[PDB]
């Protein structure tokens, strides 16, 4: 029979050579197969094919091993999602923005683009070789990979709308916190003092307030007593810390934030802004910018920096 060659692959960097039937579409041999996001699994081979590489599904333990080791899932549906979102991703544009790579609005993307640009404000290392390797060419314009990552790895489909604080709860779980430190402290008047310390994520992210000051200074929280008992920070080590709360209006002052995101919408349909503090404050939105010396808007995550911090209460 006429035949090919081709290489499957689920890392694109270990490529495995393959003589294909012509006469066969690629799922009859390889099972559900992609060609550069292109789900060709019931398409015939090409003579333009040869020497190509494709995607497939860890059918073998060879294959099953770098997977995992790259993607750090074994989730069985991840490659079709990931294929299925870089289809579209890679068609979006990432223009340079003030020096950070955004992303051109496209099927309720906004989300991503404030998070890969904060990503691109804070120190952060991820574990899997995917993301390190995706997010290193993201950096340098080349984001479509990464984006269509993100969406893999948070479960989410091109156009579907997305949750900054849960999207960058996924990321963070990739990335390398584990000398990241928290110790809080719950003053209740009827119950006493209960000190509580926290590790890895959970150290740098906080749902509730948006200020880190008032986050130092004490927050209101309810205690199973029915009173209102007061958390305040202790103790912190961690090179950046994430508040984030329900959107509120509320003032972002230059130079005493790294960025933010904004959020205009509810639950169901809305729309995400950037806005960082440089020289003055930036408002990046998609490909579009505009700046300003104060801003005030419905905020719903901001970003500090940080390294070591120690409370003075007593
Ligand atoms: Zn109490």
């Amino acid at each position: 029979v006429r035949t090919i060659k081709v290489f499957t692959t689920v890392d694109n960097i270990n490529l495995h050579t393959q003589v294909v039937d012509m006469s066969m579409t690629y799922g009859q041999q390889f099972g559900p197969t992609y060609l550069d996001g292109a789900d060709v699994t019931k398409i015939k081979p090409h003579n333009s094919h040869e020497g190509k590489t494709f995607y497939v599904l860890p059918n073998d333990d060879t294959l099953r091993v770098e997977a995992f080791e790259y993607y750090h899932t074994t989730d069985p549906s991840f490659l079709g999602r990931y294929m299925s979102a870089l289809n579209h991703t890679k068609k979006w544009k990432y223009p340079q923005v003030n020096g950070l790579t955004s992303i051109k609005w496209a099927d309720n993307n906004s989300y991503l683009a404030t998070a890969l640009l904060t990503l691109q404000q804070i120190e952060l290392k991820f574990n899997p070789p995917a993301l390190q390797d995706a997010y290193y060419r993201a950096r340098a314009g080349e984001a479509a990979n990464f984006c269509a990552l993100i969406l893999a790895y948070c479960n989410k489909t091109v156009g579907e709308l997305g949750d900054v604080r849960e999207t960058m709860s996924y990321l963070f779980q990739h990335a390398n916190l584990d000398s990241c430190k928290r110790v809080l402290n719950v003053v209740c008047k009827t119950c006493g003092q209960q000190q509580t310390t926290l590790k890895g994520v959970e150290a740098v992210m906080y749902m509730g307030t948006l200020s880190y000051e008032q986050f130092k200074k004490g927050v209101q929280i309810p205690c199973t007593c029915g009173k209102q008992a007061t958390k305040y920070l202790v103790q912190q080590e961690s090179p950046f810390v994430m508040m984030s709360a329900p959107p509120a209006q509320y003032e972002l002052k230059h130079g005493t934030f790294t960025c933010a995101s904004e959020y205009t919408g509810n639950y169901q349909c809305g729309h995400y802004k950037h806005i960082t503090s440089k020289e003055t404050l930036y408002c990046i939105d998609g490909a579009l910018l505009t700046k300003s010396s104060e801003y005030k808007g419905p905020i719903t995550d901001v970003f500090y920096k940080e390294n070591s911090y120690t409370t003075t209460i007593k």
